[PDB]
């Protein structure tokens, strides 16, 4: 629909964005215990932002608030508020009495001036839930009036304090950019705050209960799903000081590859299932070709383009080249998973799609249990490294897992797609000559080409029909 396209400009902007506040760190910081301090204070907040943020709420929230007429509708959004003020609060207080335990529990192993640091930023992050929370809470009121653009861009907010922040960390140092990030978390609120303070405040949280019941399941899944990414942080806690900080720059930048091939192109294709349920088997079918046709060949030049796409990115200011020989490696472990969760994500969106909450909810318990224990394994022995392969291992198992359960796969055009994504790894590696920074580009545009070619072979009689 014309929503689901503004909302990919927004977040598109957003992300990009971000990944410029991910660059100016590795510029200003690189590779640092103080960098990892930050990362384990602002870790809490934003567990709790990616977990209830983008509508994550809304789909519980939607239908108990937009059913509601009169001012009971104006008393349910105060019970929400009022409810989650009381758990927030909690939170907060338990921070600020016990900053060890969330310490520990986001960076156990971390160096002792890593922990002093963590605390000293974590006074800083706390306040910033609360505000995150209400935003959460505004963003579903946006959604139920069916503006999606604007509630989608606010997070570039955030992320231009951030920025603004790290510019002045020449000036203040490590705290500039939390203090850019609580701020961030305040102006996000602000910026939509009318939503809420429009309609008038009642002290009760009557409703509160009701809401906890019909939103629960979807949490659990959120839950279930982010925390792996709060685990691997965790375990690579105990390795060499800096760990943190390597898992976060090739991650984050990983997620733009991730959103934009594993689940992005799937979006469009995956509404018709909600639409068409009766043909949800040739449905699906259809989306995971799709997904295959991005991700497959992607996945291959991620890995072949890795460490130049790493050091155009990040190998500036303080990060320095063995920062981009490890992060380079670790970007590729990810790597090896995007299919697997391009394959899984499909799935488990098509099966939300038709009212299944079990199946992907057993999904995601899989893959979180496969993905601790391999970043108990090999996390601990071989570092960064073992931790993203973990991730992507546990992916596959989940894969199969859901792959035995839908008992349908395109197998033929799997075959066709990977023969495609040979012929350009082929071309693409006879180009390797120059050995200039700048070299890699060209080579993904002259990738594109060719599997767009082969593809136009192996696929004429289906571009002609259509
Ligand atoms: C947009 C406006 C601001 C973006 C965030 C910039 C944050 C400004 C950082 C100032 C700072 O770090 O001061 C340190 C001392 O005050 C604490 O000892
Ligand atoms: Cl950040
Ligand atoms: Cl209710
Ligand atoms: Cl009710
Ligand atoms: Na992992
Ligand atoms: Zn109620």
């Amino acid at each position: 629909l014309f929503s689901s396209i503004l909302f990919s400009i927004a977040t598109f902007f957003s992300r990009i964005l971000g990944l410029f506040r991910d660059v100016l760190f590795a510029k200003y910081f690189g590779v640092s215990y103080e960098l990892d301090a930050y990362f384990i204070a602002i870790m809490f907040p934003f567990f709790l932002r990616k977990v209830f943020g983008e509508g994550a709420m809304s789909s519980a929230f939607v239908p108990l608030y937009s059913e509601k007429s009169g001012e009971e509708k104006d008393k349910f959004l105060s019970s929400v508020i009022n409810g989650f003020s009381l758990i927030i609060l909690a939170l907060v207080i338990l921070s600020y009495f016990f900053p060890e335990l969330i310490i520990n529990l986001f960076g156990a192993g971390s160096s002792h001036e890593t922990k002093i640091l963590a605390k000293k930023l974590l006074l800083i992050t706390s306040p910033s839930i609360y505000f995150i929370f209400l935003w959460a809470i505004s963003y579903s009121i946006l959604n139920t009036n069916n503006k999606f653009f604007w509630p989608a861009l606010t997070p570039s907010i955030s992320n231009i304090t951030i920025i603004i922040g790290t510019f002045l960390s020449t000036k203040y140092g490590i705290i500039s950019p939390t203090i850019g990030f609580l701020i961030g978390s305040i102006l996000m609120f602000f910026s939509i705050i009318k939503s809420i303070i429009k309609h008038k405040y009642y002290f009760t949280i009557k409703h509160f209960p009701h809401f906890l019941k019909l939103f629960f399941p979807t949490f659990m899944t959120m839950v279930v799903s982010q925390i792996n990414t709060v685990v691997d942080m965790n375990v690579v806690s105990f390795y060499d000081k800096g760990s943190i900080s390597y898992l976060q720059y090739a991650s984050r930048f990983y997620l733009l590859p991730y959103g934009l091939f594993a689940v992005s192109v799937s979006t469009v294709v995956l509404s018709k299932i909600s639409n068409d349920r009766k043909n949800f088997n040739y449905h699906l079918n259809d989306a995971l070709k799709t997904t295959l046709f991005f991700t497959i060949p992607s996945m291959v030049g991620l890995i072949f383009l890795s460490t130049p796409i790493i050091r155009f990115f990040y190998e500036h200011g303080a990060f320095t080249s063995k920062d981009t020989l490890i992060t380079s490696k670790i970007l590729i472990a990810y790597t090896l998973g995007l299919p697997f969760y391009g394959i899984y994500s499909t799935i488990s969106r098509s099966y939300h799609a038709i009212k299944n909450t079990k199946t992907p909810f057993i999904a995601a318990t899989i893959v979180s249990l496969s993905n601790i224990i391999l970043d108990i394994i090999f996390g601990l022995k071989y570092g960064p490294i073992g931790v993203a392969l973990a991730t992507s291992i546990a992916g596959i198992i989940g894969v199969l897992y859901l792959l035995f359960s839908v008992k349908t796969f395109p197998i033929k055009d799997f075959l066709k797609i990977s023969l495609n994504s040979l012929i350009m790894l082929f071309v693409i590696y006879l180009t390797d000559f120059t050995d200039n920074e700048f070299w890699f580009l060209i080579q993904i545009l002259i990738g594109i080409l060719v599997y767009l070619i082969f593809s136009s072979i192996f696929y004429r009689d289906l571009i002609r029909r259509f």
